[PDB]
């Protein structure tokens, strides 16, 4: 399964064994919930079996009426997207005139039919709640056959859980002008959202893979609510459709590599700035840099290609080799020698500087490795914790053999006396530059 | 209505239809509700009916108990200011020397009254449940009187339906530390708010502003836990009021523009960095950099001056003429030649450079543009998706009318080899001011 | 009463003092059962609303089994990278070996409490907050046999959707989050069940009354990670904060850019201090944090992350009081922006005021009652309601408490603004000084030769 190499070079380690599950694009469905006005209700009296269902019609009506009220390091070289971009250019088409219709007369007989909308695009349209049909068949005509004080006791309650939903849903885009991520178990339960992802135009294996991560799609999923013409309350709902499924990726970890004197000021130091997730994808490398945003689960990745760049594959040399030709691979500069660490998946960067305590610690031997300065890696074999300056880390205990790769710390090779002490995203090429323009400038003027 | 205009100079785009809705300041009202201390009640029974009523006032009780214990890319220009001071403030007036009792007795007839408090300040108060007299003079009662075995079911469902608002206010407030927001539907219905939106010191048309967008109000407002002194829990709500409606407002995009040579080093970029949105305000420019925060409904745009700054009118020329001395442009430079794509109000922004294949495609018609390598701009009219490398964006699909000014790019004006390829928050002098800098170190040494 | 504050006007910056620290350093795992009784498909033919209840309510309860079966298959840069349930996690793991549960679902068969030893050795505390099992199959089903699916009593029915209620929240918030929840609502753990955890953990009483006067706050920072429901247990693990620092000395620092004031549009010089944030002495080192966002104020304490600090000499004092100490290099950044704005602290309001900009505080009662000049400058929040600066209006804060002014030249009006490097995010005092003496040199060199 999963691996992890250390590169003591660059301060640097890859965890190889994941798999992709990239989001791609997006599959938008018309969701609708029918339901009734209702005239006004002649039941006078405070029969307390009557306040109920009184009680309980006004409940209704208003959420209806609220309803109506209703409807009137790297990541900054990212790019701006649209997320919702597709789910309301469909959501907008629903206005025009007798596409409700159409979309109601779909779901006459069935409650799952494709329609094609006006603008020619068929999208499936579910009908997942009949309020309409309920209040005008089964509880109005019980209310007149027993006088509205119901013999019964268990129809209003039958109700009030049919009208929990509609009331919650009220509630929720009271709250969210009407577009909401993730979609709610209101808005789609478990077994229908399951449901829509049997009838989705993708392969078995795409369908497989939602299914048995239906809370993760959950989560990348949109709600956005349409209109209530007619009897008709619609909003479109916005799922991720996976393009690319089951590549290798590969998560980079990274972490300051600075020089080891103890002298308070004169250290000089260097970063990685590329940490984040790679995924080959179509012959080239898709990057995310904000790993924060990436979910795992198990050995899979689910990313965003809306948050990532494309790159060539010849990214993979920054790993082996910094200083190869064919890659600049991109670094920070500083003198801030600070001592942290950085827990990766199957063990712990430790950069310790300065006269930072630190110590790595195992649950029953207590403390079992303390660090040189400098940047260092442990695997989560035989450690528990990893204890930096005042902070403990507890460690990722995923199974999995790490191979550390010993390396001249690469700071090495530079010289505190032309080194570009302030440089944010630079790379191996633009340092040289900026070292032989200053190395050459004060030289030649002795 | 809205607009979008393309400058390939800069490559960036300006969409100039809206019109502003700024937060300027805060309404803090005082929302109270009336609850009974109940004793422990000493009822046993194994009546599934019994069981019923005990675990209901159980779920009160512990609510009550749960609220006792409760007592106890330019955005780093922008500076810091405390949400709810305002609303803190009122709260812990509450606190102090019996103030609870005013508010009591001023509601004591009414749902509705307006107090002034120890410190001279007049707020509005509302009582908006009446729990105490449904369970000390209605359920109670009958529980004595029955000795704990309600005969019929209604009067235990009536109870948990009275209790469940109470139930989930405690709730917000036991996850969120006492100050929530958005301002939840339990914390203030849906037709209280609007009856509020009436009784505030505004205009007419803030009124009608706040009434037609509860939602965003909501989503603008504070509710803050402040007492349950006597009988009485007592939350702050701070409400936003809008004190600059319907002036100009218009959103900046910007992208990376790089130069379009065939040597993959060696090749140069420069982005502007004044991105998000701009409402005209008081004379001055209100400039919110993290266009994240600001919240568009129509062509309304709602911010909070809270993240904005108060720039000078001449704000606009970075739009027109970037190099204008009155006025100094930010920008940022780098070398890192990388592809992209901004999608902005009516159209795509695509900086595709080096060997990334870039398109813009129609749900009908396929693929119908390939980009060059540079920055480029296309509407939304014709096109409804745009691919950059492995990501595909979808476009915004609102009608409005987009155009496109034609000029030659910046960046050309620049020679690779003098150029400040690591600038973070520079500035148009700045840039020129370093390049002169480097331009008199070899002008005057190497012809000596 | 002991809260004060400090405004320094030689660097434009506040000290607040009084706080007292609550730092996480460590975590404490518990494992939380419920039994449950895994209901096999009903047989109930009819259409009597007494049968569609319990048949809605079984189908309702065998859904979110179902469920919980799916979900078992400005210096913020220099911080570092934890792994926040990397303990929770790992007891989580181990309880998916075959028959784990069986050690637990033994342990806790004749209490409520147990501490089970693990198959990794780990021994953790397991506890039995809820027995739905009992109630189901033993008082529920039976009479539904018995009474062949057409319930007599509706108060049975209302009995049971009661006793399943929260079993369906708690499926509910898990579905939501994939599994792992923080804050720890009161679905996962009742108020009175985590008053009787913090009873139990390794730890003083002075850790205990912390806890316990602040459960909102432990409930802030703690998480809830969904582990299994094999064999007629739900089991999840509750990770919840220990804090191993308690009571030390903690300060907040506040800082705002500081240039020059002159009249000239352009061709302003500015400068800002970038430690701002929280700072925590603890072990004879400081814990900073310069996302002051992450720490939460409960009146006069501080809660904090050690997870979000960096450990730094106690010689940060030093930049308060003499920025241009030996000891320790400052942190500052420089730009030409002249930007006006206002930083609001804990006991008053930092204006920083330039260009041609309206500045002004006033009171709820007086009105405008003070205006700014050009450049740094404070006020306390005794008299002050409101600041005005441009067209953003800032309410202070009203804690009481005692604010002191030290009055000082800007440090800004010490460098001239011809050699003055404008751009540096993260370079000190005396990183800039030498690039003042390295450009410095290179002209009063090139002028003798
Ligand atoms: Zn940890
Ligand atoms: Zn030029
Ligand atoms: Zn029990």
């Amino acid at each position: 399964n999963i691996t992890e190499e250390f590169y003591q070079s660059t301060c640097s380690a890859v965890s190889k064994g994941y798999l992709s599950a990239l989001r791609t694009g997006w599959y938008t469905s018309v969701i609708t919930i029918e339901l009734s006005n209702i005239k006004e209700n002649k039941c006078n009296g405070t029969d307390a079996k009557v306040k109920l269902i009184k009680q309980e019609l006004d409940k209704y009506k208003n959420a209806v009426t609220e309803l109506q009220l209703l409807m009137q390091f790297l990541g900054f070289l990212l790019g701006v997207g649209s997320a919702i971009a597709s789910g309301v250019a469909v959501s907008k088409v629903l206005h025009l005139e007798g596409e409700v219709n159409k979309i109601k007369s779909a779901l006459l007989s069935t409650n799952k039919a494709v329609v094609s909308l006006s603008n020619g695009v068929s999208v499936l349209t579910s009908k997942v709640l009949d309020l309409k049909n309920y209040i005008d068949k089964q509880l109005l005509p019980i209310v007149n056959k027993q006088s509205c004080s119901i013999s019964n006791i268990e129809t209003v309650i039958e109700f009030q859980q049919k009208n929990n939903r509609l009331l919650e849903i009220t509630r929720e885009f009271s709250v969210n002008a009407g577009v909401t991520t993730p979609v709610s178990t209101y808005m789609l339960t478990n077994s229908e959202l399951l449901s829509l992802i049997n009838d989705m135009p993708i392969t078995n294996d795409q369908k497989k893979l939602m299914s048995n991560n239906v809370q993760i799609v959950r989560q990348q999923s949109y709600s956005i609510m349409s209109i209530i013409k007619e009897e008709v309350l619609a909003y479109v709902v916005q799922l991720p459709l996976y393009g690319v499924i089951d590549t290798p990726c590969w998560k980079l970890h990274t972490s300051p590599l600075c020089t080891t004197n103890t002298k308070e000021g004169s250290n000089i130091c260097l970063t990685r700035t590329d940490r984040g997730w790679y995924c080959d994808n179509a012959g080239s490398v898709s990057f995310f840099p904000q790993a924060e945003t990436c979910k795992v689960q198990s050995n899979r990745v689910f990313c965003d290609t809306m948050n990532s760049l494309t790159l060539p594959s010849e990214v993979n040399l920054c790993n082996v080799d910094i200083f190869n030709p064919k890659y600049d691979c991109k670094i920070m500069t500083s003198k801030t020698d600070v001592s942290s660490s950085v827990i990766t998946s199957l063990g712990a960067i430790v950069s310790c500087y300065g006269k930072t305590k630190c110590t790595a610690s195992n649950k029953n031997r207590g403390i079992i490795k303390t660090f040189s300065n400098g940047c260092d890696y442990v695997s989560n074999k035989g450690v528990d914790t990893v204890s930096v300056g005042n902070t403990l880390y507890y460690v990722n205990k995923q199974e999995g053999k790490s191979l550390y790769v010993k390396g001249e710390p690469i700071i090495n090779f530079y010289d505190p006396l032309v080194f570009p002490s302030d440089e944010f995203d630079a790379s191996i090429s633009q340092v040289n530059e900026k070292i032989n323009q200053s190395l050459a400038f004060i030289r030649k003027s002795d």
